C-alpha cells in the first residue's frame, strides 16, 4: 500500500480525455448526434469513486473533444430502477423521435428493460429526460436469468415499421445474442432464432451489430444493408472484462449473423483494443459520415487511492471504425480527427539511429500531454502476456518508445514492436516498471499486428497523464493502458527511443506534438 501524495494523485487527472468533475464513471450510454451537438451519456455514481449507485451522466460537445457537463440525465428514482439505471442505447426514428432503451434494476436485483425519451425534442441540449409511464416494458425470457438480462442495442430497421434490437446473454456457458422486434419501442416480441451464439464465451454484454463498407471510406447508418455491406458483431465478454468483435454478414430474412472466419468468432478472435477497454458502443455520425466508437478505461490502481483522490475511470478518445480494406480481416480504429485540434507545437526527429541495446533520449520538453507519430525500419512461441516485456531481448526486438519515464529509467512504460521467427510482428505495452508503487497493474499487454509488404513499423501514441493510448499500423491493433508513476510526473516525465534487440539496429522518424487541454467544464 503505497503512500500517495496530493501532487501524485492530482497529476493523474487527464488534460484532454473525458471524465466528470469527481466520482465514478463507467459504461458509455446512448451516444447520439443531435441538432449540432454530440451527446454522450455515461454510468455515474454520484456518491463515491466506486461502482455504483447507477445514474446516467450527460455531457455535450461540438467536436467530440471539447465536452461540457450537463445536469444528470436519468436517476435511480423509480421502483423498477431504484438499484440503478444500467446501460442502454438510443434509436432515432424517422419522425424525429429519440427512443432511449435502458436496463433498470429493482432492489431485488432483478433487471428489466425500460424506455426513456426527451421531454422536449426542440431542445438541442436534451437536458430533461422522461421515463415512459408504462415502465418496465420487458422482463427476462424463460432461458435467461432475470438477474442477468441487460444491455439493449441500437435498433435497426426491417420493414412495415418493424425495428430490431439485440440483447446479449447466455445459455449455460454459451454466449448468445437475442433479437426482439418492436414497432413503437414500448412492446417487444422475442424472435425464435438467435442472432448468433458461441460456445465457451460466457455472458455477452453490450452486443453491437453494425454495417461496414467494403468500398467506401465512410461509416454507414445502422439500418444500411446490401451486397457490398459487411456486418460487425461485437460483444463485451463479462468473464474477461474484455471487448471482442468479428467480421461477417447479416441477413435480414433469416435474422442470422455468420462469421467470415469461424475460428475468430465473437469472443474467441479479435479485440478492438488489447489493453484496458470495455463496454464499447458505436453510433453513426451523420455530419462527417463516420461510425464512432466509445469505451471506458477502468483505473488500474488500488481502490484506496481512488477513494483518496475522489474519482475513478476515464473514457478513451472516441475512435472511428472502418473495415481494414488492405487486409479485409480486421477493423481500423483511429482517434477522431478533432483530437488534432488539441495539437500545439511539433518537434521532428528525422532518421534517428538506435543500435542494439540502446536508449536514445527524446528532448521534447514536458512529456505528459503528447501525440506521437513514429515510423520504424530495420537496417541492412512469443506472446506479449507471458513475455518479460522490454527486458526480454530477442534477435529482432523489442524496440520502440519509452513513455512516462524518469531521467534514469527508474520508472518506464515501453510501447514496442517485437518481430518473431513466416514472420509474426508483435505490438505490446509493458506496465511492469511503470511505477515504483507495488499496488498497481504490472502487466504486459498486446497481440500480433499485420504488417504488409512495403509498410514500415508505425505507432501512434496518445499520452495524457495517467492514460496511454497506442495504435499500430494505422490502428489495426490498439493498446490502451493506465500508468501511475511516482517519480515520472510533471517536469520529470521524459521520453525515449529504445532498441533492445540483440542483432538489429533500427532507424526511426518521429513527430511529437504537445497537446492542449480540452477545457472540460460545466455548460455555460
Ligand atoms: C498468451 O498467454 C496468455 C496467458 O497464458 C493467454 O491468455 C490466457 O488464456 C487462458 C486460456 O487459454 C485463460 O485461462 C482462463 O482463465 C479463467 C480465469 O481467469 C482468472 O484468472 C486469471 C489468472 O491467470 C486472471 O488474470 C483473470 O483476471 C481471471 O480472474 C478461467 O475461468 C477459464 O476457464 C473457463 O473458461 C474455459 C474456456 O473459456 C472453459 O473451459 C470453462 O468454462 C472455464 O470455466 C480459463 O482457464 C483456462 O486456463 C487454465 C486451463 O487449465 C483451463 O483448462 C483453461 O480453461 C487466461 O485467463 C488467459 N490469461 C490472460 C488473457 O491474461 C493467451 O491466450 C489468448 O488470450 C486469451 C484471453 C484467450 O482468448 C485465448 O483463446 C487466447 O489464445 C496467449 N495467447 C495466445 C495463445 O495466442
Ligand atoms: C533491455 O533488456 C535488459 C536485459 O534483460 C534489461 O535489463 C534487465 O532489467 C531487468 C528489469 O529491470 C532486471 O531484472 C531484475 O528485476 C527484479 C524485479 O523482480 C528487480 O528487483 C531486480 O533489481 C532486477 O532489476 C535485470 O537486472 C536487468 N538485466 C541486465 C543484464 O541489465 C534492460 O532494462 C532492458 N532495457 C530497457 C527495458 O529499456
Ligand atoms: C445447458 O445444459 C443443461 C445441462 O446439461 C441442458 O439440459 C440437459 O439437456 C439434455 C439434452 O437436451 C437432457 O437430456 C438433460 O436432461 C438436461 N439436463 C438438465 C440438468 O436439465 C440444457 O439444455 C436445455 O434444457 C433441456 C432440459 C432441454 O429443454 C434442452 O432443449 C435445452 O436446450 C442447456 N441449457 C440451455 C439453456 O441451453
Ligand atoms: C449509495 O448511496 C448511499 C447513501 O446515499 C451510500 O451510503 C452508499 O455507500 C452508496 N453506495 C455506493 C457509493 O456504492
Amino acid at each position: 500500500p503505497y503512500p500517495w501524495s496530493n501532487a501524485q494523485l492530482s497529476w493523474q487527472r487527464t488534460a484532454f480525455h473525458f471524465q466528470p468533475e469527481r466520482s465514478w464513471m463507467s459504461d458509455p450510454d446512448g451516444p447520439i448526434f443531435y441538432k449540432g451537438w454530440y451527446h454522450f451519456f455515461y454510468q455515474y455514481n454520484p456518491d463515491n469513486p466506486v461502482w455504483g449507485n447507477n445514474t446516467w451522466g450527460h455531457t455535450v460537445s461540438r467536436d467530440l473533444i471539447h465536452w461540457l457537463y450537463l445536469p444528470l440525465a436519468l436517476a435511480a428514482d423509480q421502483w423498477y430502477d431504484m438499484q440503478g439505471v444500467f446501460s442502454g442505447s438510443a434509436t432515432c426514428l424517422p419522425d424525429g423521435r429519440i427512443m432511449m432503451l435502458y436496463t433498470g434494476v429493482t432492489k431485488e436485483m432483478v433487471e428489466m428493460l425500460s424506455l426513456a425519451y426527451p421531454a422536449d425534442l426542440s431542445d438541442p441540449l436534451l437536458v430533461e429526460w422522461v421515463k415512459y409511464p408504462g415502465n418496465p416494458i420487458l422482463s427476462a425470457p424463460p432461458g435467461v436469468s432475470p438477474t442477468e438480462f441487460r444491455d439493449a442495442s441500437t435498433g435497426w430497421y426491417v420493414s412495415n415499421g418493424t425495428w430490431r434490437i439485440a440483447i446479449g446473454a447466455k445459455y449455460n456457458t454459451t454466449g448468445i445474442a437475442m433479437v426482439y422486434e418492436t414497432k413503437d419501442f414500448k412492446s417487444f416480441k422475442l424472435l425464435e432464432e438467435l442472432l448468433h451464439a458461441v460456445p465457451d464465451t460466457g455472458l455477452w454484454e453490450c452486443v453491437d451489430l453494425y454495417p461496414v463498407s467494403t468500398t467506401g471510406e465512410k461509416g454507414l447508418e445502422t439500418s444500411v444493408n446490401g451486397p457490398k455491406v459487411k456486418h460487425v458483431l461485437k460483444a463485451s465478454i463479462d468473464e474477461q472484462q474484455r471487448d471482442y468483435y468479428a467480421i461477417g454478414t447479416y441477413d435480414l430474412g433469416t435474422n442470422k449473423w455468420t462469421p467470415d472466419n469461424p475460428e475468430e468468432d465473437v469472443g474467441i478472435g479479435l479485440r478492438y483494443d488489447w489493453g484496458k477497454y470495455y463496454a464499447s458502443k458505436t453510433f453513426y455520425d451523420p455530419k462527417k459520415q463516420r461510425r464512432v466508437v466509445w469505451a471506458w478505461t477502468k483505473e488500474l490502481d488500488s481502490e484506496v487511492a481512488d477513494r483518496e483522490k475522489g474519482w475513478a475511470n476515464v473514457q478513451t478518445i472516441p475512435r472511428t471504425v472502418l473495415l481494414d480494406q488492405k487486409t479485409g480481416t480486421n477493423v481500423l480504429l483511429w482517434p477522431v480527427e478533432e483530437v488534432e485540434s488539441l495539437r500545439l507545437s511539433s518537434k521532428e526527429f528525422s532518421k534517428v539511429k538506435a543500435g542494439a541495446g540502446s536508449v536514445v533520449p527524446l528532448d521534447v520538453g514536458t512529456a505528459t500531454q503528447l501525440d506521437i507519430i513514429a515510423e520504424f525500419e530495420i537496417d541492412k512461441g512469443y506472446n506479449c502476456t507471458t513475455s518479460g516485456g522490454a527486458a526480454e531481448r530477442g534477435v529482432l526486438g523489442p524496440f520502440g518508445l519509452l513513455v512516462s519515464a524518469t531521467e534514469n529509467l527508474s520508472e518506464q512504460t515501453p510501447v514496442y514492436f517485437y518481430i518473431a521467427k513466416n514472420f509474426k510482428t508483435f505490438f505490446c505495452l509493458d506496465e511492469s516498471r511503470s511505477s515504483k508503487a507495488s499496488d498497481v497493474s504490472k502487466q504486459v499487454k498486446g497481440f500480433t499486428v499485420p504488417v504488409l509488404d512495403g509498410e514500415k513499423f508505425t505507432m501512434r501514441l496518445l499520452v495524457d497523464h495517467s492514460i496511454v493510448e497506442s495504435f499500430a499500423q494505422g490502428g489495426r491493433s490498439c493498446i490502451t493502458s493506465r500508468v501511475y508513476p511516482t517519480e515520472a510526473i510533471y517536469g520529470a516525465a521524459k521520453l525515449f527511443l529504445f532498441n533492445n534487440a540483440t542483432g538489429a539496429s533500427i532507424t526511426a522518424s518521429l513527430k511529437i506534438w504537445e497537446m492542449n487541454s480540452a477545457f472540460i467544464q460545466p455548460f455555460h
